[PDB]
């Protein structure tokens, strides 16, 4: 339920697998350094037009072994 806000650069988009690979900036809320992670698109994810290399602002939740995207857009 904790919504986590982050920023990063998009490294790959695979909608077939429902994955956006993001090299994210440190996330203080969860004590994460910069990482590269795949973030999962759900049917309810608020998607904007994004492409590889885009600087993005996004929100996610940790659920199961997945990082579920709430929203993502070019920052
Ligand atoms: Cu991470």
């Amino acid at each position: 339920p904790q919504v986590i806000s982050a920023t990063g650069v998009v490294k790959g988009i695979d909608l077939e697998s429902k994955k956006i690979t993001i090299h994210h900036d440190p996330i203080a809320a969860v004590n994460w350094p910069e990482m590269t992670m795949r973030f999962t698109i759900t049917p309810q994810t608020k998607m904007s037009e994004i492409k590889t290399g885009d600087k993005v602002a996004f929100n996610f939740v940790q659920q199961g072994n997945l990082s579920l995207l709430q929203d993502i857009k070019v920052s």
